């Protein structure tokens, strides 16, 4: 769920989630995906196509367990669908901490409608 | 869907929702509902009550047809989730313009695991 989600977003990058992205670009955040803005957005679009596989199993709502284990996160068993989106949110949060290098916070608050159409998953 | 409360919300107050409303307090944003901390918060816990009684439709994927009519937000649907719906938004958009002389931006970014338990609907 969020919480999860959230969580590992602190983790791996250090930075209040909701915050840095809560609404990013045009693929962090609500309202699906569009053309990436840069890499942190990418990481986004990929996160929302991981996202559409998941089957019997809500992203927004359902909680997990994992584990952070010499500083990474482990998912733990859960289920077939919970540890897929488990490691859907764990890749996300990896690939942020790898971008932010790149953040720019101009992005930040981003208005989603000025977003062209995101490419089929 | 998200998309027309967004718009609405802009609308109404003039502020970028997710800088001013995708995190505050609560009940504003993602992650249930608490006890509101200020009227601005309140506008989202009633908000999220209302969606809780919707039957029939997605409040956040469904989309739905609304109009701007002499600066006033006017529903565009005869089926009632959908009319419904789109009065809980335009409801809590006009919440959040009326309760702009309370808001606090100290309760951006508040963490919300730490509210109290909210009233229930
Ligand atoms: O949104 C802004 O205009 C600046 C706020 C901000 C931006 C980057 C940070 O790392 C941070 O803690 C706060
Ligand atoms: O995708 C990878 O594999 C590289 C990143 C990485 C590298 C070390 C870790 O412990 C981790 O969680 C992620
Ligand atoms: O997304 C917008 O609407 C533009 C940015 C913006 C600039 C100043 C504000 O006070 C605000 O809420 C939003
Ligand atoms: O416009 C105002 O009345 C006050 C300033 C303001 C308004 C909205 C913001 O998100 C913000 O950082 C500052």
């Amino acid at each position: 769920s969020l919480f999860e989600l959230g969580k590992m977003i602190l983790q791996e990058t250090g930075k209040n989630p909701a915050k840095s992205y809560g609404a990013y670009g045009c693929n962090c955040g609500v309202l699906g995906r569009g053309k990436p803005k840069d890499a942190t957005d990418r990481c986004c679009y990929v996160h929302k196509c991981c996202y559409k596989k998941l089957t019997g199993c809500n992203p927004k709502k359902d909680r997990y367990s994992y584990s952070w284990k010499d500083k990474t996160i482990v998912c733990g068993e859960n289920n077939p669908c919970l540890k897929e989106l488990c490691e859907c949110d764990k890749a996300v949060a990896i690939c942020l901490r790898e971008n932010l290098g790149t953040y720019n916070k101009l992005y930040r608050y981003h208005l989603k409608p000025f977003c062209k159409k995101a490419d089929d998953c």
